């Protein structure tokens, strides 16, 4: 088979698809397929794709409901062990796959990296209880997931057109998913109310009894964005609910306890 499947979205991404590619195709020391998932684009995307013409790239092109959508058709399409997940103005970096396999070689089931944003590196979070209560903790894009981590967690939930990988994420890890954060840049590259308002309805979707202030208070305070002296407030409130709320707190906030 491949050692990984990169799943490729794309919609009028002419101006950056070829860049995608060529980040992928030069990729050394694994067998790669690229899965492009076009949601019908009119300008020159598809003929940008077919000048790769080979056949480890398998092209998708129709409409769909959304990025989530074409993201779910790749991944139930991919026959690679690793899948990763590139937007068409993302580029992967030297010697990212290589590194995946590595360490998947191991028996890891995700393999997450850094992402450079504006010639930042985005501020990740750990892998464990604690991001339950806050956004996804590694770039997206930086994620890769075995066949059998998707097979376990399922796919991505269309009803988060934002946050659907965060949601995915927080599966993973309530599946006790297996997770290797590398700590190197893997790739380079909307209403902030509706990406809130999806970011705590994720995190209600961990932990019900939370109001919709209280999730948003919880991740406010996990980010760093708002205060966090009614954290034990919460804690008594809801303690009793889940051993699972408790360990992410305290995770989260090692200062209360
Ligand atoms: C109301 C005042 C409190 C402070 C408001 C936030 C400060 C500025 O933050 C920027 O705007 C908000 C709306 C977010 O867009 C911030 O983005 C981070 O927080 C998001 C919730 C999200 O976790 C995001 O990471 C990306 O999330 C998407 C969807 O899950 C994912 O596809 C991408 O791969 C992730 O990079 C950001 O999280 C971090 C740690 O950067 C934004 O910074
Ligand atoms: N297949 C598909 N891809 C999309 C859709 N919307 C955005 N994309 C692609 O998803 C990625 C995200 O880019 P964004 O538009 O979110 O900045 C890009 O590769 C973009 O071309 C869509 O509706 N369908």
């Amino acid at each position: 088979e491949f050692d990984i499947t990169v799943v490729i979205p794309t919609f009028k991404a002419e101006k950056t698809v070829g860049q995608c590619l060529e980040s992928v195709l030069s990729q050394q020391g694994v067998s790669t397929e690229i899965i492009v998932v076009d949601g019908g684009s009119p300008d020159a995307t598809i003929s940008i794709v077919q000048s790769f013409s080979s056949t480890n790239l398998t092209i998708i092109s129709e409409p769909d409901r959304g990025i989530y959508d074409a993201i779910n058709k790749g991944v139930s399409r991919a026959q690679g062990g690793m899948i990763g997940v590139l937007g068409a103005d993302d580029v992967y970096k030297p010697n990212v796959l290589s590194v995946v396999k590595e360490n998947a070689s191991r028996g890891v089931e995700i393999v997450a990296g850094l992402t450079l944003i504006d010639g930042q590196l985005r501020a990740d979070e750990q892998y464990r209880p604690a991001a339950l209560i806050s956004g996804i903790p590694f770039g997206h894009n930086a994620m890769f997931a075995s066949q059998e981590a998707y097979r376990k967690v399922g796919l991505y939930d269309l009803a988060y057109r934002i946050c659907a990988d965060a949601e995915w994420v927080h599966r993973a890890i309530k599946s006790d998913i297996s997770c290797r954060k590398v700590e190197q840049v893997f790739v380079e590259f909307t209403n902030p109310e509706e990406i809130i308002a999806e970011a705590c309805s994720v995190i209600q979707r961990n932990f019900p009894f939370l109001l919709k202030e209280e999730a948003k208070y919880l991740l406010y305070g996990v980010r760093g964005w708002g205060e966090t002296s009614r954290i034990e407030q919460i804690l008594r409130k809801y303690g009793h609910e889940s051993v699972l709320f408790v360990t992410a707190l305290q995770e989260a906030f090692p200062a209360v306890e």
